[PDB]
């Protein structure tokens, strides 16, 4: 499968875009509105249509194209829940669209192909619409049941049709500039008569020698004799002129009609700048001038025209007969984009400057002798451009027939919404049985309403809804970094799909906020739906699947990324102890930890069985319900993670290095305190300490030791007279003075005086100083004398047994002689030695260091840390 | 502190919700809109706030509530998004409230108090009101300013005027019933006279024995003759009448003003039922007919009256000083407002029939001398009234210019916002400074307006918006089962949150949709941005943050409620085996967890690396980022856990426990076949295969053991011409049905043929066939013999070493006579022993039962498979 750029993308959307529109509503519109608001409503549909094929290139290229159509792009591209609900406006949106075309070329028979045939002779018109319209769609299903094949082998001559009719429109219009053609029509002061009723525009004629008083006076006055004084005073008062309705190409034609002439319902179609005596008038005169058939303005001219630029999606419907679809479908598309636009904004400035301004306003060419007010202005014949748009509307209507029932197969063989499958049930050739029926209803329902005036903003309001999600789909997944989406177009922003969404949803809610309404609740409604049904058909649960299903998505949608933020929180990890009786031997970590997260972030509270797993799971249920319930007492907001170990070494090991699901893991290990190590034999007390210490240093995760656990404050107390001290000796400052801020951002510790002591003593306070002005602590700084043979101890571990000693207890003398007092004592603990052995050592170190401190917590830090 | 019910929530609740709006245009509307729409509108504008109330009682019951105000409950509970969000439109409703009191204040004093004073004699009144509203501004933000505490000890007062003119008013329309006053208004035809220029309204009085022209003369005709034919014909040809304004209490006049009258701009107010000759006239005297003033219309009407509906959350103000808040807000709260719609109804019904219907549609009462409307039927004097809505306006005004700093203040001080922080700066007291200057700036551009029927609109946007986000909010949060979130109200239900939101919306769009639509992007852009601030507060990123907030919310909102899903879909855990250098040993279990979960559900890879952690990150690291390739490469989302342990076993057994975060757990495992088990002489091969599986059916997980990987499909390869075989023997049959559907539904087995072989039948075969049904899989069901002695091997063990061998071979010999040429083999596999010791013979057992077979998958079921 092989074919090119022109015929596969360009020709198709050129075919679907070139409507009835342009031909019996163009001249109207411009004639309506003038030649400035009319380029002006030209240029705002096509800007909506120009980025929303952009938007469509971008989902276009992204990755493979999968061959089936337009519509299976779209879902794979933007998921299930997307793509089906695009589907579903498309299809109504295309099935309207047949009925319009239908009511076109219903209105372009009974009006100027023949109009004797018409059976009611107000509302004669629409039972006649509605009646031919009914036989008309009766005859086009039948045909497209049978005759699928013919159809899509004379699909080209539609083409070829609707362009020669363009091509002699602007023969007509050249021709027009140096010898126009002749098209009398009548006026009477600055009124506009019906020419087809008289023989002739003018009160008197000679005949025999003599006057005698015309059909036009017959028509006016009911009386045949001139000598009569009991007609309307407007007939007698003004005269009765013969201006030329097609005037050739001038610059005071376009000058003329250059401003809006917005009518009312009833209003008479007056020629600004002819003299004309008011007077009142009969009410049997009515019937014979011009007269407006609805109410003009521009948000109405906005809705009519806006079905003549939709047809964009059709450009991207035989991608799989393509040779290189990520490099033809977005040049054609665009392409074909580019030249509509211009050859409507070409038409419109023509017609302007070349047709009378007063038979543009006549909707169904009332002031020429019911003409084609279009095609006026043609070289060989007006009779070329009726046949062209008769033939035209009939093979849109027949394409359209053919490509909605299609569309409504697949999206019923996709089995996205259930109570739909029966309409894929599809013949043995594979076209559809029961979508076509469904669809011939659908357009009879629209065809009762019977005036293109009316069925126009329906299919504007589906098609733009349709626009406005495939922007906002691809302006979200742009931005959120969606796993999968990854466009190569070049000339693409999220800032165009943003504008486009934006530029569309105008438009939609312009046109009729009521629509708009009812078009958006319909789309979210399906949405919401979609997804529900996906969430029931993955996990097996509704509202529990629906939970599980945005978990899902966003932890995959966070994995991918740089894995580093640009500041740093703990988000802590635990570590329970569990009794021999499987109760929390310290349940006042949970507190400080919830006193220190205050509810926000991720707290995970793992804790290790010893035992045998195979003999052992309702102890691990029942004591992950007990850890449940006391972290649910001391309010803190966690997960908890129960394992079942042979050793609690590799337990504890195992769980610091594997808790969380991809990127919600923990950087912070809270363990408390070996109690009564050097009291009891046993050497086990601080070698699980040592090894979990050491164990999460090599994760480079933080770490917290709280000492003297058992006079941590509760959440009942308060404090109200203290101040919480800060003993920073040389590394981890970022974490020491980020601690107290987040704890005292406590009610517990609301009011908690802190106080920096550090171990040029100006130039010190002076970057302490600058450094805390960003946090806003403002807590006072006292910088002690720093000894480097006191502070060895920590210089020579980061980067002698019984020098340690010496150093530890002075260093411990002057914190405990100068915060003896204080409320809390944070200070950084230096490593663990790297010689297994001197683990007694360093415990000794680390004793007789806080010795005298009522309670004093030790931080270290992982050496990621950031702020 | 402890005040009661009534002096706590019903007085302050219905002090705020009589305002201005009734006396100034309850009249107007009546007459306008006649009593039938005018009780729908009241009854309309009741419903919605009477939901909201509800809605808010149900906000307030659920656990304690804050003891700061209005604001802290709904922040409290319903989250720092929405609370944020429904704050400020609340300050902007109420500010603007405070702009509309003063300009009602004004226009009572330059209308009926003092006209003289008016500065400005069209544009004068609205430049006398903007002069005017200024100043009252400066004053009154003066006063508040300086004297907050003589407001607070004042307040009383206001609400005594209040009620005391409500009294006046009731009084005076009891006394009309049987004895009405005297308040003669003029007619000239069926057009209305202002009674203000004229003496009398007659067209000729007698002076000394003589008829003379009177003032109604000499301004209607410019002649001080009575002998003149220059004058207009209306006043010629009509008459001249006197007919009573206060028509006393009956059913005649109720009857009379019981249909609308919207009358249009300009338009002339007429009594219908009057004879009236029509006649033109001319323009010098219009300014002697009464005129209407706006356009009215329906939506008109319910925008200006929603004003007088509003404050309900005024009553849950004090809720610090309190007794017992949960059972005294809400009872207060609605009882307040049955009071108030109870009011409205009946003062609706009484003006309709106590006024005649062209003295009601004077908005500043022309037809009578310049007094207010509703103060002609009032006992005492029409005194009572001006000078009570007067001072109840002063007392408005200032109650809203003490309650908008407030809220900002508390606002700013709650640090949700940070742009605004500079807005907490209050005084030494507490009492706001700067938040003050900025309300004062905001009522003042409101003021600028200086109309009513202009200001009216934007307040009741404001407010509805409110009512919206707070009933939407509370509808969600009872859907979703939000994990804090458990009203005890009795009378509540998410219908009643639902349906007060769909109508407030509905009213919102009704007044005016652009001003809607404002609003909405309002709220929402505040919403989005308070979640960003939050996310970036809490996590350190901001679009990453964004992902870890919400996934969070998932997880935790998904803990709580029952943890079965009624229906079992397979979620896997993928236990690789790495290689000695790090690599996959068999990457064909990815591609096969890729061909049964198709992209859809979870799925963790994990894998143990032996050996020991302090010296094994990179090893680790490494390893994870190779699993992630190789499992991008076959295209399975998923996520990669990877351990470093010291012994496989329990590394594996770690694993299988935990892998996930609550409930985002795996439910099956699928490990391979241990290949080359006898050849070598190591006898662990098998060792930690029967290990695992122990270890994976003792958690109540199922089993998923692929033999022959090597011969698996890859997802490039396709299957034209093969079938399915399915051996279900006993147990497991739940999943060995759902297993190949799964499977069928990949492209890769996209035509498979599936053949259920089964070791009464008829009764069996129409169980199986009805199962199928469902399924829908409608495969062909061959039930073969069932021998008990073969299958005693399954029964013994589920619920003899050498007969054991024997069944084996013998449903071996069967299974491969009669499925040889299968492209797909299903069979449950038996448990293994409970003694420790006959592994050997229960692998042989394995070994020898799938003999021949090219590809065999066992399944073990778990146990608490449903469907
Ligand atoms: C077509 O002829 C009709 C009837 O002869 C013209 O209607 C009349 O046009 C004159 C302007 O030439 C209007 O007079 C103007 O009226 C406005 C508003 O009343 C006033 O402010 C101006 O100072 C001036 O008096 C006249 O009202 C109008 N007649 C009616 C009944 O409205 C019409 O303008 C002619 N031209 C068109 C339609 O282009
Ligand atoms: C108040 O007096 C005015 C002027 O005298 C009345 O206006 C005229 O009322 C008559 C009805 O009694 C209208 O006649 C009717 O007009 C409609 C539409 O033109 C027609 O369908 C009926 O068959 C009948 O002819 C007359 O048009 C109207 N004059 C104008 C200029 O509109 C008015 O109705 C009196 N009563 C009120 C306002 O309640
Ligand atoms: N079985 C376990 N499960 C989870 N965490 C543990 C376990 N054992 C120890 N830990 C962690 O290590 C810390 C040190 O506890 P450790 O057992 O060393 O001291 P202890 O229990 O107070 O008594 P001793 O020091 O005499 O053994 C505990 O607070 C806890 O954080
Ligand atoms: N180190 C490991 N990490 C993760 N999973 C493992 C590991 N070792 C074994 N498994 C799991 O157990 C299964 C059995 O593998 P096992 O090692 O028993 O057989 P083998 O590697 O094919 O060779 P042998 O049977 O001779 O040992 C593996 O397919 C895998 O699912
Ligand atoms: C009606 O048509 C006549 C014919 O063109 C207009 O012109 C008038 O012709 C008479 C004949 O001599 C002259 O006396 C008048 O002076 C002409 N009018 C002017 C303005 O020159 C006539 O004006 C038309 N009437 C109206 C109301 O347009
Ligand atoms: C104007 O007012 C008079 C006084 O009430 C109306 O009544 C007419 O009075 C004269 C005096 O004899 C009688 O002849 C007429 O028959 C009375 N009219 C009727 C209907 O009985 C008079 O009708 C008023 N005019 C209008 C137009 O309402
Ligand atoms: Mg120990
Ligand atoms: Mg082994």
């Amino acid at each position: 499968p092989s074919m090119g750029t022109l015929m596969g993308v360009y020709l198709p959307c050129l075919q679907n875009i070139f409507g009835v529109i342009l031909f019996l509503r163009l001249t109207w519109m411009v004639g309506t509105a003038g030649v400035l608001q009319a380029l002006l409503i030209v240029l705002i549909c096509c800007c909506c249509t120009l980025l929303t094929a952009i938007s469509m290139s971008a989902i276009a290229t992204n990755g493979v194209v999968p061959a089936g159509g337009s519509y299976f792009m779209i879902s794979r591209s933007l998921g299930p829940e997307f793509g089906g609900a695009v589907g579903l406006c498309f299809y109504l949106g295309t099935t309207f669209a047949a009925a319009m075309y239908i009511l076109g070329a219903i209105e372009i028979l009974l009006t100027y192909i023949a109009p004797p045939a018409a059976i009611f002779y107000s509302n004669a018109t629409l039972n006649n619409m509605r009646v031919y319209g009914t036989i008309f769609l009766t005859f086009m299903t039948l045909v497209v049941f049978v005759g699928v094949k013919y159809v899509n082998k004379f699909a080209s001559l539609f083409l070829a049709c609707v362009i020669i009719s363009i091509l002699s429109i602007y023969a007509g219009g050249i021709k027009s500039i140096f010898d126009p053609p002749v098209f009398p029509v009548c006026m009477l002061g600055n009124r506009t008569l019906s020419r087809d009723q008289f023989d002739i525009c003018a009160k008197t004629a000679v005949v025999d020698n003599e006057t005698v008083a015309t059909q036009l006076w017959s028509f006016f006055c009911h009386s045949p004799n001139l000598t009569t004084d009991s007609c309307d005073p407007y007939f007698m008062l003004n005269n009765v002129t013969e201006i030329p309705g097609i005037p050739g190409a001038a610059a005071g034609v376009l000058q003329e009609n250059l401003w809006s002439a917005y009518l009312e319902k009833g209003d008479i179609v007056e020629k600004h700048g002819l003299p004309s005596a008011d007077a009142p008038s009969l009410k049997e005169s009515l019937p014979l001038y011009v007269v407006a058939d609805i109410a003009t303005s521009f948000t109405v001219l906005v809705g009519i025209f806006f079905p003549s630029v939709t047809g964009i999606m059709a450009g991207s419907n035989r991608s799989g007969d393509l040779r290189d679809a990520q490099k033809s479908i977005p040049v054609g598309t665009i392409l074909a984009i580019i030249t509509t636009s211009l050859v409507y904004f070409s038409s419109v400035v023509l017609f302007g400057a070349c047709i009378e301004g007063v038979v543009l306003r006549d909707k169904y060419g009332d002031g020429v002798s019911r003409n084609l007010v279009v095609g006026t202005l043609a070289w060989p014949s007006p009779w070329v451009i009726v046949i062209g748009s008769f033939f035209s509307t009939c093979g849109a209507g027949l394409q359209s027939l053919t490509g909605a029932p299609r569309l409504l197969q697949a999206i019923a063989k996709d089995n996205i919404i259930p109570f739909l499958r029966v309409f894929g049930h599809g013949k043995v050739n594979g076209e559809p049985t029961w979508a076509l029926l469904l669809t011939a209803l659908i357009a009879e329902l629209g065809i009762l309403i019977a005036s293109l005036d009316m069925v126009a903003p329906i299919l504007s309001m589906f098609f733009l809804m349709c626009y406005l999600f495939v922007n906002l789909a691809c302006a979200v997944q742009t931005l959120l970094r969606t796993p999968n989406w990854r466009p190569r177009f070049k000339y693409y922003h999220w800032a165009l799909s943003f504008l486009g969404m934006s530029l569309c949803l105008a438009l939609m809610f312009v046109s009729s906020w009521y629509y708009a309404l009812v078009a958006m609740l319909i789309a979210g409604m399906i949405y919401k739906y979609i997804e529900y049904q996906g969430a029931e058909k993955e996990w097996g649960d509704g509202i529990r699947g629906l939970s599980l299903s945005a978990a899902r998505y966003a932890l995959l949608r966070l994995e991918e990324g740089p894995p580093h933020t640009k500041n740093w929180r703990p988000q802590l990890l635990v570590l329970l102890k569990l009794d021999e009786d499987l109760h929390v031997k310290y349940p006042r970590l949970l507190t400080f930890a919830s006193q220190l997260k205050a509810g926000k972030g991720l707290t995970i509270v793992g804790s290790v069985i010893q035992g045998s797993f195979l003999e052992s799971y309702g102890e691990a249920q029942a004591a992950e319900q007990t850890i449940k319930n006391m972290m649910e007492i001391e309010k803190v907001k966690g997960f908890c993670q129960v394992v079942v170990a042979s050793k609690v070494r590799e337990g504890l090991a195992h769980l610091i290095q594997s808790c969380g699901l991809g990127g919600m893991r923990h950087n912070s290990v809270v363990l408390g305190w070996p109690y009564g190590w050097r009291q009891s034999e046993d050497p086990r007390a601080w070698k699980t300490f040592i090894d979990t210490v050491r164990c999460t240093t090599a994760a480079h995760l933080a770490l917290l030791v709280p000492k003297n656990i058992a006079f941590y404050p509760s959440n009942h107390e308060r404090y109200l007279e203290g101040h919480i001290d800060v003993w920073w000796i040389v590394h981890d400052g970022g974490m020491l003075m980020l601690l107290p801020f987040l704890l005292r951002q406590h009610k517990v510790w609301r009011k908690c005086r802190m106080r920096i002591f550090t171990v040029n003593s100006i130039q010190m306070k002076k970057d302490l100083a600058v450094f805390l002005y960003h946090l806003r602590l403002e807590a006072e700084v006292e910088v002690v004398e720093m000894h480097n043979s006191d502070i060895s101890a920590y210089t020579y571990e980061r980067t002698s047994n019984v020098r340690r000693m010496h150093t530890a207890v002075k260093l411990n003398e002057v914190i405990v002689t100068r915060s003896h007092d204080a409320r809390l004592v944070l200070l950084n603990m230096p490593g663990p030695p790297r010689n297994s052995e001197g683990d007694e050592n360093y415990m000794e170190f680390l004793e007789v260091l806080t010795e005298g401190l009522e309670r004093v917590l030790l931080v270290r830090g992982g050496g990621r840390e950031v702020i």
